Order: structure tokens, then C-alpha cells, then sequence
């Protein structure tokens, strides 16, 4: 697979960059030439997060990933204004239609012509450029297949969704459990504060059929009923869990196995002080052992109760940052109170750690449904920010208690074990996800020699 050049185009944001980077390593391990391109406005963040070589590359086992940071024109256009992602995505669309063909032509000249373009739903113009340059392209879907099917059926108007006239109706999609109005990815709900986030993702479905493949970071055993339904309409290939393809640590090493509740919701939201207070007292009144990642005041205080520090004793630890993948694989970790982002969901499923669902917005509310009612590894704490209420300390203590001892805690712990074995199996040699990855590479090879 030497002659094969996979060229990935990131949007802005850890939620897109890390899945794309992980996929790029999946291709680099297999011996392909891989280029990860990303807008320069996130260029210094990406370049510090992984040390680039003197050719701006990283080693990935046998292969390597070259990094390519392109000018979106943004600083010159935007001046002193604050960053507005809605303005930015539409600007990057216009810029990238002109920039990408230029980067593609450069790779022809370097003797490394691009074999396949891989985009994501936030840069769907990449497929239009691919189409006019006769270059194959796939898109990486970075949410669940359940979330894919919701946006797909919304965009095509195939089933009624909550509207302004009818805001709390259920939605029944093919191959899926019934979705309550507030379990649809809620950027699609009329009440969302973020209608533009919905419009950006729906942007992918205007020209989705220009992609010969839709790679997805899930695996077949996790969503088999939805996959077996949607693949009759869309060329979806599950290739995940992507992250499993081949201070905090020293404090957990001293806890007994399966006793620490890992609490981290702040990677997508800054909570109100009032909610932080109820979380802190629920953590104390539950008496469980905990590791709490508490977002710092970016300089709303996130102050903890006076008693909290004395009452937490040796059982607790509060930190500013944590290596989430390391914590979730640690023996001491017993449960994950999470915002249920799709990456967090996949990491808990694949690490064998039951969850307490604290979703905030977007697909988090859909993932939370599946974690509790479908994957059956979760205890429900909230229904999302659209509910627009503070989760009280008593509800917080109930979730912590329900996940750590009793029949519900035993059912979710053993279900989490089954999911962990399934997720390991699907990326090992012979697994469904690893075979989809080999087949994807074979499909690109057949298009290169055509």
C-alpha cells in the first residue's frame, strides 16, 4: 500500500481533530502515506499537542503522518471581532474550494498524488472539490449511527420531527428504538439555543452521495440494528472504536480496584456554580470514592463547599485536567459520570466502565438514551440542558449510589464487561471493524488503478 495517499481534511475543534487524527494513525499503521491537513487557526494547538518532526511528521509504528496546516484567510478577514464559528464555517467553505485544489496539485508535483480524500460533515465542500477533480472521497462520521440516521431522516423529511407547532412528539426511525422529542439530537429541536450547529451538520447531507463511503467510529455489535437498516440506503462502514485500533495515574494506583467514580463533564460545558454545588454535595452525601475533573475559572467561581474538603477525606481527589483514556482503563475506575459526547461514550463502552449520563446538548442526549436503555451500561442523571433545571444533590447522590452497589450496579458492570470484550474483538485481526478498514483500503486501491 505504498502508492496510496490518504489526505484528511479537519474542521476546527477537538471533537473533529482527534477522531481524524486517530483514523490517520489507523492508516499509517497499515503502511499508507497519510496527510492530516487542518486550518492554521488551530495550527499551534495541534502542533503542540503532538511533537512534529523536522519534516512536520509523527511516527505511527511502521508508518508516518505528515501534517499540513493551511491558511483559511480568517485572521485577515476577521480583524478584531470575536471568533464566530458560524461565520467561520461558511468562510472556510469559500476558502477551501480554492485552497484544496492547490494543495492537491502540489502533491502531484511531489510525486505523492492523493488517492482518497477523507472529510468530515463540517467540511462537506471537500466532496465537491473531490468530485470535480475525479478524486475518490469518503467522509468520517464522528457521531453514532443512531445520530446519523436522525439527521438523515430529518434532512430528507422522511418522518415527522418535533416542530414549532408540535414540539414534544416522538420520532420513530427505521431500525431504532422510539425517540422521545428530547432524545433527537437536539440541535434539530425548535427550542435549541444552537440552531446553527444543526444547520452545519445537516450541511453534510446535501451532497452526501458524492462520498463512496461513510466511515463511522462505532462498531457493528454496538449498533447492529440501526446499521443493518441504514446500510440499505447509505454506504456506511463501521471502523471503530478508533482509539482502540493498535498525577491522576499515581493517585488511582493507590485506590482499590473498581471503587473510583470518575466525574468529568467540563470538556463540553462550563457548569453554573449552582450545579457545581449540588454535584459536590451529592458526591459527598453518596460517600463513594471519586476523581472529579473540575474546569477551572477561566479568570463564575466553581467554588466547593467549606465542608467538602474535610468531608472528602482520603476518598476523593479534585483535579483541573486528566488523561481520560488512561483513567477509564485504570483498574480503580468503577464508573464514569459523563456528558455522553460520542467519543466519551465509545471510550467508556470500550474500556468497560459503566456510566452516569449527564448529557448537555446535541447528540449527547441521544447517546445518553442508548447508554441507559439500549447498551444498558448506564444510570440516568439528566435529560440535557433543554430541560433547563438544576440537577439537585439528591438526584446526584441517587445516581452515584445506583451505579456503585446493588442489583442495578451489578447489571451495568457485567454489561460493561461484555461491551469491552466486543470492542476489543472488533478491532483485533478478523474483527468486523478491522476488516472494514482493510476493505476500505482495498476499495481505494481499486479506484487508483482504474
Amino acid at each position: 500500500n505504498d502508492n496510496l495517499h490518504i489526505f484528511l481534511v479537519c474542521f476546527i475543534g477537538q471533537g473533529v481533530v482527534n477522531p481524524m487524527l486517530r483514523l490517520g494513525k489507523a492508516f499509517a499503521s497499515k503502511g499508507l502515506l497519510v496527510t492530516l491537513s487542518a486550518p492554521e487557526i488551530v495550527g499551534r494547538e495541534i502542533r503542540k499537542a503532538n511533537n512534529l518532526n523536522d519534516d512536520q511528521s509523527i511516527k505511527v509504528g511502521n508508518g508516518m503522518i505528515r501534517f499540513e496546516f493551511f491558511d483559511d484567510g480568517w485572521e485577515s478577514v476577521n480583524g478584531s471581532k470575536p471568533f464566530d464559528v458560524g461565520v467561520y464555517i461558511n468562510h472556510l467553505d469559500q476558502a477551501g474550494r480554492q485552497k484544496l485544489p492547490i494543495m492537491l496539485k502540489k502533491h502531484e508535483e511531489s510525486g505523492t498524488p492523493v488517492s482518497c480524500l477523507i472529510l468530515n460533515p463540517l467540511v462537506p465542500w471537500v466532496a465537491d472539490v473531490a468530485d470535480s477533480l475525479q478524486i475518490p472521497c469518503a467522509t468520517l462520521w464522528v457521531q453514532s449511527c443512531a445520530s446519523f440516521s436522525a439527521y438523515y431522516h430529518y434532512h430528507h423529511g422522511l418522518v415527522p420531527f418535533p416542530t414549532e407547532s408540535e414540539p414534544e412528539i416522538d420520532v420513530q426511525l427505521p431500525g431504532m428504538p422510539l425517540l422521545k422529542y428530547d432524545e433527537v439530537p437536539d440541535y434539530l429541536h425548535p427550542r435549541t439555543p444552537y440552531p446553527f450547529f444543526g444547520t452545519n451538520i445537516l450541511g453534510q447531507f446535501k451532497n452526501l452521495s458524492k462520498n463512496f463511503c461513510i466511515l463511522m467510529d462505532t462498531f457493528y455489535e454496538l449498533e447492529h440494528e440501526t446499521i443493518d437498516s441504514i446500510t440499505k440506503i447509505c454506504p456506511i462502514k463501521p471502523i471503530g472504536p478508533l482509539f482502540k485500533i493498535p498525577d491522576c495515574k499515581e493517585w488511582l494506583d493507590t485506590r482499590p480496584p473498581s471503587t473510583v467514580v470518575y466525574v468529568s463533564v467540563g470538556s463540553v460545558v462550563y457548569l453554573k456554580q449552582e450545579q457545581v454545588t449540588e454535584m459536590a454535595y451529592g458526591i459527598l452525601n453518596s460517600e463513594v470514592s471519586f476523581l472529579w475533573v473540575l474546569r477551572p475559572p477561566s479568570k463564575e467561581p466553581h467554588v466547593l463547599p467549606e465542608e467538602f474538603w474535610e468531608k472528602a477525606g482520603d476518598r476523593g481527589k479534585v483535579v483541573q485536567w486528566s488523561p481520560q483514556e488512561q483513567v477509564l482503563a485504570h483498574p480503580a475506575t468503577a464508573a464514569f459520570l459523563t456528558h455522553c459526547g460520542w467519543n466519551s461514550t465509545q471510550e467508556a463502552i470500550s474500556s468497560g466502565v459503566p456510566v452516569i449520563t449527564f448529557p448537555q446538548f446535541g447528540d449527547q442526549v441521544t447517546n445518553a438514551k442508548f447508554l441507559v436503555e439500549e447498551f444498558k451500561v448506564g444510570v440516568r442523571l439528566s435529560r440535557g440542558e433543554l430541560e433547563n433545571r438544576i440537577i439537585t444533590r439528591d438526584e446526584v447522590e441517587r445516581a452515584l449510589r445506583e451505579i456503585t452497589s446493588g442489583p442495578k450496579a451489578e447489571e451495568v458492570k457485567e454489561n460493561a464487561l461484555k461491551w469491552k470484550k466486543a470492542a476489543e474483538e472488533t478491532v483485533a485481526k478478523g474483527g468486523n471493524s478491522e476488516r472494514n478498514l482493510v476493505e476500505f483500503i482495498e476499495e481505494v486501491a481499486r479506484k487508483t488503478g482504474s
